[PDB]
């Protein structure tokens, strides 16, 4: 399996209130690299008229590569090729030697494994107060766990 | 098949006059992502001494992923691995859900599916008047049709 | 084989003195493209308190894709999947038609095939005098030899 994504026609992400955003994250594995693209669109509430000037999204995983409860609707986190939920995706996780847990690591950033157990992505975007939250798509690349 | 490219030792692109440029576009598919690199070199005519300060190149495709008549010599648009023409390359086309047709979406840009039928890439570069057109190589990444 | 890397827990690179740095270079091949990430960390000597404001690293290869004697410890240059040394990696070499030998092609740059025989990567980073050498990770993409 090469691809995990969160494609959804309907809102699948909850930042300030339930299902107020659409998150499209796509990971494709090529050996030890994953290529990621991420697009987040604010749809309801304060995400249409921002008060803060930055927003973060954390996707936590267990030590086997399963998505844990978080802002993303887990039923939308699927292997694209089979359309099964993206369970046990250890070889898509950020490598814990290259990115040890809790190591230090419009603007965008991604930090890997800022979590006490398992794995994580922490995304951060700047935001413009008074405007809808809808940052440009970002592309990133990281080394995976074996 | 992983790779489509337009490699050519001789001019294979017509911007202002016949065969006045060399276009090297290389697409490699990794699951739902394509990684693209594009290099265009002006060789003859106004491309050696630009009058305008921007230039675009559109590559249109039918709904099956075949390149339609355009500035690129179609005989150079080939699957690298077999050296056959890159016919029916649907799974290299920009995804029409992620990039709906006609949706809004040195400088470089790529816009996907700005076309009424099928698929497209529209590339745009800035140019420096009075100088040859030969922008730096650009790398881009997009989500493919399934 | 998809992946070559230089992962090492201990110093594996010699810039000013023996084993004064850690080089982590990871190449993954997807058809005609390689995606590369490179991280270099200065560990000893002047690399902890720079005098110059730029540093280069050249990785030379023979015409068969074997790493030749250079600043990187060759025993750490391995196919990730088999953990064998990365011998005869011709299809990871920068394409000699796209990047002809000796053709012209914090800051980072990579130049391909600046060498009289075989293949090469030449990396260059800026550095801040008085500070340790530890530039941000860089990601790059190139076309491979067939």
């Amino acid at each position: 399996l090469t691809t995990i994504w969160s494609i959804s026609p309907t809102p699948n992400c909850s930042i300030y209130e339930t299902q107020d955003a659409n998150l499209f994250l796509c990971l494709t594995k090529n050996g030890a690299h994953v290529l990621g693209t991420i697009t987040i669109k604010g749809l309801k509430g304060a995400l249409r008229e921002m008060h803060d000037n930055a927003l973060s999204l954390k996707l936590p995983f267990d030590n086997q590569g399963n998505l844990l409860n978080c802002a993303l609707e887990s039923s939308t986190w699927r292997y694209q090729e089979t359309n099964a939920v993206a369970s046990n995706a250890l070889t898509f996780m950020p490598n814990s030697t290259v990115y040890p847990r809790n190591k230090t690591a419009i603007t965008f950033s991604v930090v890997y494994n800022e979590i006490n157990s398992g794995y994580a992505f922490t995304f951060k975007w700047s935001a413009e107060p008074g405007k809808p939250f809808h940052p440009p798509t970002a592309v990133f690349c990281y080394i995976t766990e074996q």
